[PDB]
């Protein structure tokens, strides 16, 4: 046969974990902690570590039921295993944060159904299954809801009241994966944000990591090391914010994501030399990288100011989202970010004056606050750019 | 060729009908009536029968034009045929409910355009054609507005102002059909609810039945006998509400669905043994099945109360939808359903309290009305679980 | 290989261009002007022509940087070329309307990223790239926000604050192209109208032309000459408005679109015989075709009035859209269209009345203004159609 080929589908995987064939492997490594599974033929056991054990004390448990999937939160540790010829698939919750005494519970699936991915959010847990069903639970194990997925699930993540799902949307071809995304908000009023929409990916690539920023923005990375974030402001589009391949010292090196922060701007990941993932031991060192958006002509300070400006704007979108959600936020941050953005716009405007691109100055001033346009009028007047000062005055009258 | 294989596409079909090659077949069986096709040496004719004899008298029509597709509503009978080498594809409406006297009309389609599916709604009719176009009509045959479909249509259903369409969304593989759903509201304001979104299916299944509950909720069933209903309370997701294979006492059993009622909770279907559908004769008898959400650990009273509670919740979504559309209902139904839901929550809360899962009690109380939380506070106080009574009081203060 | 075949994907193209290997060819021809590329081994140059040179003077440019894709607006000429072993892909804007000191700017893309499609809108420009990225620019060459494309782009168009993208949504089969569309608004509030939703197409067709009505409604045409327009009044569905094959007097004829107008109702296109597109020499001439919605029984006066009525309705939907977007509009034209529609409804009602389909008269009266209903009541009274007059009176009372 001479034609193009259907791509072999990516299997489901729990985000931030390493392959099952390893005796000692990571089940989940995130901003909360690290879960290591030690599955020797001698011993099948689990090691739970918090980056702060005041959350809950360092804990080790025998993996008697042979859990293979796990998740970690501020509230609870969630564990899951497949069905066997003897067992239903089981979901085991260790709710350490409870104020009631009985801090564990287990749920057994309907008989032929298997868990394939899980995730945790504020006071709730979710599990996706081989029935192409998604099951919702409270953190205390009340069954909340059940519904059908659009296709074979790939991975899941949870943050606050947000549930982020990725699944197979069709047949991919010639190395591409046909993947779709569902994003839901589970508030007093409940919304589906993304209705199985197509998920942007690099050519001949597969999904490598998903999750949220600590600020609660959906994010993901592909096998080409391209980090993409949900741009809520820009019509819920997907903006690339970093290309990790730039820093691979040898090209067979890779970066394995651990967490994301918008403020401080931090990408937390582990450098893996000659491997797409880290070994469990000797304990890898997490590396922290800054984001850098793929702006053109970035060798110019003009491009750098544009990149810095939009990077700043994007990373502050979570404050508006939180405000719209009625979640509390530090408005001083928004004032400061606005000021930084006005300073960047003013620097770009001043440079544009010196470049004689006064039309471009008005374009930059269109993005300014009214106070910054007043300052721009004063600067332009002092610079004897009176045509620009007039144009800016008309803009100020329009604002 | 060594690759996986594209699934052969499901051919379009009228819901609640039986296959064309049968000389005697059901053109449509719904909650209104039955339409039989007789292509016999005695007579090539179509026979219409109403379940409630008071609606209209039984009617017989000679099928000279060789109609092949049909539909039935409270208002009219709709018939359609393909083009021949000489005939247009024709749409024939017999609008018996009219107050005017000239109670029929026929419309001829353009050349090379064939009707592929039809359906009836309140005062309007819709027809999808091999031009990949959808045509709309008033019940009296004014042409309403035409638009284009995303792919080859599979089936359609109408209820009130709602139009529910399913079509081929792409190429499915290895036995999966690739189906998409489009849902429109044809009120004074016209809206599109589902934008060609993917339709959930059981693996390697195909669509078997499509329609609405009598209460006007979109619903469908696949070839694996899984009934799915639109979950308006959950961001317009698809929730399974029954698995007929539990009552497939033999694997050759099948349940040929005829209609759905949320109040009383009834699935109306015909049991078929050795065939996916019944023969025309001897006249089959309607069987009633109950709904059952596929909740986990359902042998437990805890799981049973959860399943009952959420099943009750889902079936009451139609009252909210009716209210959003300005349509009315007996509010005592809503009060009673709410009360039953409170009683189920109260029983689950009492069980959780006696299990000393007091955290789970507060999680259940989160779903209670304020009066039910007050009653839960009184129960907890009378049970002398004062920590729980305190937590419930905090919740009551919060609401 | 025994199974059905995945279709090869349609290559990207600029709308209103002609194929690249033609030494003398059209780069873009729209309602603003004509741009021609003349690529001799001795001379590679581009000719710019305006349909009104007061906008700017017709201009000849030496194509030393070897641009291959281009666009034209009221404000600027946009040019683009691919990278080489020595060059980035470059975007060159000739901003002829600028009042600042230079009417040009150039942007060089990141390494190994190539421009694949471009378009212009009101004060902004957009470029889609081989990185599956969408890059936005102001008309003066600020860099605006960047995001990821759903798949390989096919073509783009812009009008006002609207940006219209089409891309490969999946793998088509047996001659079909699987295409998806994204439609975004770039106002002070930014929105996504179509979430990468499927694009309707004629069977086995491919996309031939894309753009907007001069009135600002998205429209497109496939390789079968079927013109479709976005129906904002019908939940943003796609309505066909013309089959150009009816005017293929020879059926090797084709119509190559240049522009679209709702008011006056005009399809502006070039007739091409034995080719889907015109050569640059001898200088072609535009033909104007009228729209013709594919309504049934169009040989009848009834069908003609229905076609005219809906055609009139559709071509004035933009007035409401523009008003909601704060654009100014011809209220007089809205009154004119209202009058056309009342006259057509009155004629259809009178015809139905004389055909004694009195129920259909009431159906038509539902679409009338209250004044037209009162006039219809008086007509019915004078006709002594008192039952119909009563039904119409009850409808008038209902409004």
């Amino acid at each position: 046969y001479d034609g193009p080929m259907p791509t072999p589908r990516q299997k489901p995987f729990q985000s931030g974990s390493t392959p099952l064939h390893l005796t000692h492997r990571f089940m989940v490594w995130n901003s909360i902690g690290i879960i290591r599974c030690y599955n020797d033929e001698q011993d099948n056991a689990i090691d739970v570590e918090f980056h702060d054990t005041s959350i809950h004390h360092a804990t080790h448990l025998s993996n008697t039921l042979n859990y293979t999937i796990a998740d970690l939160s501020h509230e609870a540790i969630l564990l899951a295993c497949e069905s066997t010829d003897e067992l239903a698939s089981k979901l085991h919750c260790l709710h350490f944060s409870s104020w009631d005494s009985s801090k564990e519970w287990i749920i057994d699936l309907p008989q032929n159904e298997d868990i394939e991915a899980i995730c945790l959010g504020q006071g709730w847990a979710a599990a996706a299954t081989s029935a192409l069903l998604l099951r919702l639970f409270t953190i205390g194990g009340v069954q909340k809801e059940v519904f059908s997925l659009a296709g074979p699930v790939v991975s899941m993540a949870g943050h606050g009241e947000q549930l982020f799902i990725v699944y197979h949307r069709g047949t991919g071809f010639d190395g591409d994966q046909c993947l779709g995304v569902q994003l839901l908000e589970l508030g007093k009023k409940k919304k589906q944000i993304l209705h199985g929409d197509p998920l942007p990916l690099t050519r001949k690539s597969y999904l490598a990591w998903i999750g949220f920023s600590a600020e609660g923005t959906p994010c993901y990375v592909d096998s080409e090391g391209i980090v993409r974030m949900l741009n809520r402001g820009l019509g819920n589009t997907w903006t690339p914010i970093c290309n990790t391949r730039e820093h691979c010292k040898g090209k067979s090196d890779h970066y394995w994501v651990v967490g994301i922060h918008e403020n401080p701007q931090q990408l937390r990941c582990i450098p893996c030399k000659g491997s797409r993932f880290p070994p469990t031991l000797p304990r890898p060192a997490v590396a922290i990288l800054s984001f850098k958006l793929p702006y053109c002509q970035i060798a110019t300070e003009k491009g750098q100011m544009e990149e810095q400006f939009w990077r700043s704007v994007i990373f502050h979108n979570h404050l508006d989202y939180l405000a719209k959600n009625g979640y509390e936020y530090e408005e001083s941050t928004k004032n400061q970010a606005t000021k930084e953005q006005q300073e960047l716009l003013m620097k770009m405007l001043a440079l544009s004056c010196k470049l004689e691109r006064e039309f471009r100055c008005v374009e930059l001033a269109d993005l300014m606050t009214q106070n910054a346009v007043n300052l721009a009028i004063k600067y332009a007047s002092r610079s004897r750019k009176l045509i620009l000062a007039q144009k800016l005055s008309e803009l100020a009258v329009e604002k």
